[PDB]
């Protein structure tokens, strides 16, 4: 896919499941240089590493991480994506706690919902939608990546392993809560089993401090026990668009 000579690996910036994550530069003939993130890498594990790229490579949308390419005819094996300067959304928000406006946070959430709308339209169920799996660029554009997390997972998906775009809608509601809380951990220190039991017994997370009531009600809609009752992602995006166009709605807390 990509000639290794076109890749310049700079600073190590993270650790992933199979190895390091680096910042670097991609420069192909006829194209301007671009800034990339690079994951560097068993066989079964090699196919497990590269599977992320083949899934990612199916997609083209401004809120889904762009695959720039792979290095697989050389070693180390590599996956290159567009560089997302602010990294993962949960830790980015914790660093900036209280420092973005409600309208900014809704804009982030709208971008995440558009991504998910596109995945669902493609019949792709994510199963691992969480703030930690969303990356943020220098213009605050949020992009879904990562291609059972109990506290993010719908009760029917936990109980019956039934994963659908409607179980992703449940997870999206949890991401809304993460965002509006500036990256707090869902259900704080409750154990996984306590979370399962609480949800089955009708507990739902409360509105984060300063959270508009209209956003918390959207979270509650996403967390309906009946999966058919949850909003689909087009309705989620349209709900956020209405809130953005009519921002007075976001003042009631
Ligand atoms: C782990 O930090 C970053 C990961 C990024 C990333 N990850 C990624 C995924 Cl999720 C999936 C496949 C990939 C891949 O890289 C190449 O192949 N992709 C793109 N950009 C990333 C940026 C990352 O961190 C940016 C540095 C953030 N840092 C700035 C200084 C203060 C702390 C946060």
């Amino acid at each position: 896919e990509i000639d290794v000579s076109y890749v310049k690996i700079e600073e190590v910036i993270g650790a992933g499941e199979f190895g390091e994550v680096c910042r670097g530069r991609l420069k192909a003939p006829g194209k301007k240089e671009s800034c990339v993130a690079i994951k560097t890498l068993t066989e079964r594990q090699r196919r497990e590493f590269l599977s992320e790229a083949s899934i990612m490579g199916q997609f083209e949308h401004p809120n889904i991480i762009r695959l720039e390419g792979v290095v697989t005819n050389s070693m180390p094996v590599m996956i290159l994506t567009e560089f997302m300067e602010n990294g993962a959304l949960d830790s980015f928000l914790r660093l900036n706690d209280g420092q973005f406006t409600v309208i900014q946070l809704v804009g982030m959430l709208r971008g995440i919902a558009s991504g998910m709308r596109y995945l669902a339209e493609m019949s792709y169920v994510h199963r691992d939608l969480a703030a930690r799996n969303i990356l943020v660029n220098s213009n605050l554009v949020c992009k879904v990546s990562d291609f059972i997390p109990i506290r993010w997972t719908a009760p029917e998906a936990i109980a019956f392993r039934k994963f659908t775009s409607a179980s992703d809608a449940w997870s999206y509601g949890i991401v809304m809560w993460e965002v509006m809380s500036f990256g707090e951990r869902p259900y704080w220190d409750m154990s996984n089993q306590d979370v399962i039991n609480a949800i089955e017994q009708d507990y739902r997370l409360p509105p984060p401090p300063d959270c508009p009531t209209s956003l918390h009600q959207l979270m509650l809609d996403c967390w309906q026990k009946d999966r058919n009752a949850r909003p689909r992602f087009p309705q989620v995006v349209s709900a956020l668009d209405k809130m953005i166009r009519n921002p007075a709605s976001l003042k009631i807390v």
